[PDB]
């Protein structure tokens, strides 16, 4: 699966 971190 793809991951996205929005800090
Ligand atoms: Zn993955």
């Amino acid at each position: 699966g793809s991951n996205q971190n929005n800090f």
